[PDB]
């Protein structure tokens, strides 16, 4: 068994020139990488090369219009970069942004290809900027192209149209773009746990509520697990995996598992307010590894506490490498309510619930 790892310093070039302390920092990926070195996890992995996604690969999920406007920013003046960035919800743009978003998608394509052709069994991708908020026609929430959605489609392009792909999004924010891209799709199962607060939490839409189960052929194939009422942690996430995520994934029988692995639900995160521990992310990784013959790709998304996200993603890689999971309580009342609301809403589609 070989675990793959992809990381390219060039993805650090994406930067906010008006606010050097914006939390989507270049140092997010370099701090994670260094800790993988310090923990001797990088030497245990097979290094997968990064590459630029092609426009034809970007068109798998994104419209020509959206690609060409993000593309045009590569040659923009700072005034135009500021104006363009302000046109979106929570976006900053620099001249290198487009390039880095291409590298983040291509790095994951290469990783999914390594998994699917048997070169590695599983893989971890330390990439930025994130993508789960990116729609087919819009950039949003620090995301430009939806790296996880593109990798699902890329994976099917190099295998077959009907490849079954499970995207688990344990980023603290709802992946609105991933849900929308696959909302009418029964070949890609989307499962998102996320702080909701009746829509008061970013991305601030009721599309994230438990009653959004998909559309058309895709009904049943979108599972939203929204949290209400303050800090959640390991017990809430483990119970959601026990009653929901893992029963549904087993009935779905994914052939490939992609993890939209934001770490902004970890303690110390200012954009999450949760307390999921590094040991908890290790158990979520371990449980997902029981699916799809272990074919798991962990794609970095959010996560803004440099220490918490380096510790957390290190724990996940260690689980992929096969290390014994570490030792790891009553749920808050609203978490019980959230879980049973998802349970009742998806009972029609998943008989094992
Ligand atoms: O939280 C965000 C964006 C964070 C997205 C997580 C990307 Se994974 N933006 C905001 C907008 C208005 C007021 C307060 C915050
Ligand atoms: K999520
Ligand atoms: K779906
Ligand atoms: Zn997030």
């Amino acid at each position: 068994p070989i675990t793959g790892l992809v990381y390219d310093q060039r993805m650090m070039l994406h930067h906010n020139m008006w606010d050097s302390h914006h939390p989507e920092l270049p140092q997010r990926i370099s701090r994670i990488f260094s800790r993988h070195e310090e923990l001797r996890l990088l030497s245990r992995c097979h290094r997968i090369p990064a590459r630029l996604a092609t426009e034809e690969e970007l068109a798998l999920c994104h419209s020509s219009k959206h690609i060409s406007i993000i593309k045009s920013s590569e040659h923009m003046k700072p005034r135009d970069l500021n104006r363009l960035g302000d046109e979106y919800n929570s976006i900053f743009i620099s001249n290198e942004s487009y390039t880095c978003a291409l590298l983040a998608a291509g790095s994951c394509f290469n990783s999914a290809q390594a998994i699917l052709t048997g070169q590695v069994r599983n893989a971890v991708a330390i990439v930025r900027p994130p993508g789960h908020h990116a729609e087919k026609d819009t950039a949003c929430g620090f995301c430009f192209f939806n790296t996880a959605a593109l990798t699902a489609r890329y994976a099917q392009s190099i295998t077959r149209e009907s490849l079954r792909v499970l995207i688990v999004d344990w980023d603290v924010h709802h992946g609105n773009g991933t849900q929308h891209i696959f909302e009418e799709d029964d070949s890609v199962l989307y499962i998102s746990l996320h702080r909701y607060e009746d829509g008061a939490f970013f991305p601030n839409s009721e599309d994230a509520n438990y009653d959004k189960v998909g559309l058309g052929k895709g009904r049943g194939y979108n599972v939203n697990i929204p949290w209400n009422g303050g800090k959640m942690g390991d017990p809430e996430y483990m119970a959601a995996f026990h009653h929901l995520v893992m029963p549904i994934a087993r009935e779905f029988a994914p052939e490939l598992v992609l993890v939209s692995a934001g770490f902004d639900a970890a303690r110390g995160d200012p954009l999450g307010g949760f307390q999921v521990t590094p040991e908890g992310y290790a158990h979520l990784t371990h449980q997902l590894m029981s699916l799809a013959a272990g074919r798991v790709l962990i794609i970095l998304e959010g996560g803004y506490n440099l220490t918490s996200i380096s510790e957390s993603m290190s724990m996940c890689t260690s689980m992929l490498l096969g290390d014994s999971p570490p030792s790891l309580t009553p749920l808050k009342t609203s978490a019980t309510v959230s879980i049973n609301n998802v349970l009742r809403a998806h009972a029609p589609f998943w008989s094992s619930l």
